[PDB]
């Protein structure tokens, strides 16, 4: 059961024609995350190719590719292989899943074991100069700059792995300051990057009451606040004062 058949089968969704992979495995003591059975250059593996495929927002080769992993006795299990060359480095299904805007995947992937603090930090996704895809590297932090809301409720909730709203990046950079870093001055991305900041903020007043999620600095010593006035974010600094004074007025 070689990889070029795995990867057709799993990028067509028909779970039927996984019969007999597992017992090949089994067999042969091989695993799904094993070299053979990943793209040499990336680490691509059959999951990262599964979620690549789904349509409507599944793939039903998902459940049986994680249950044979299972199945098969892998100690490095495959729900958090993760990309290993230069470009791609520590991209995972779950990191596809978000991208693919499928909350059915994302729970799919987490009620079987996903870490939901792998850092998607290779160079496709670093702040660099010039237009980026760098939205803080954390599914979390993916989740907040893509704007799906459902997506970052369950990641904040739900009982398997529930998301950090203090973790960061390889820069110390929080979902907040990876906001500030996505806004701009598109009155239609400006409002929905607000609105994500506002909703995350309150979701941290309930998650996590005594952390004071706007007084975290990155790498660079810098808050949100600080952060939105040295990248020349005009809109969202004066809206982090506004919530700043609002919130002291409101307590006093």
């Amino acid at each position: 059961f070689d990889r070029d058949r795995l990867f057709s089968v799993v990028s067509r969704g028909v779970p039927e024609e996984l019969t007999g992979l597992l017992e090949y495995l089994r067999w042969n003591s091989k695993y799904l995350t094993d070299s053979a059975y990943t793209e040499g250059s990336t680490g691509k593996t059959c999951l990262m190719k599964a979620v690549l495929n789904l349509q409507d927002g599944v793939n039903a080769c998902i459940m049986p590719l994680l249950q044979i992993d299972k199945d098969s006795g892998n100690p490095k299990p495959l729900v958090n292989a993760q990309c290993t060359d230069e470009f791609y480095q520590g991209h995972s299904a779950l990191h596809i899943a978000i991208e693919k805007r499928s909350l059915q995947c994302v729970k799919l992937l987490v009620e079987n074991g996903a870490d939901v603090h792998l850092r998607a930090c290779g160079r496709f996704f670093q702040k660099h100069q010039g237009t980026c895809f760098y939205f803080g590297e954390l599914p979390l932090s993916l989740a907040a700059c893509t704007k799906q809301w459902d997506v970052v409720t369950y990641l904040l909730e739900n009982p398997h792995q529930p998301a950090s709203l203090e973790a960061t990046d390889s820069l110390g950079n929080t979902v907040l300051h990876a906001l500030v870093m996505i806004a701009d001055n598109s009155p239609e991305n400006s409002a929905l990057v607000i609105h994500m900041y506002d909703g995350l903020l309150q979701m941290g007043a309930r998650l996590c009451p005594t952390v004071q999620l706007e007084e975290i600095s990155n790498h660079q010593g810098l808050t949100p606040l600080k952060l939105a006035a040295k990248e020349g974010k005009i809109e969202i600094f004066r809206h982090i004062l506004q919530r700043e004074f609002s919130g002291a007025a409101a307590h006093h």
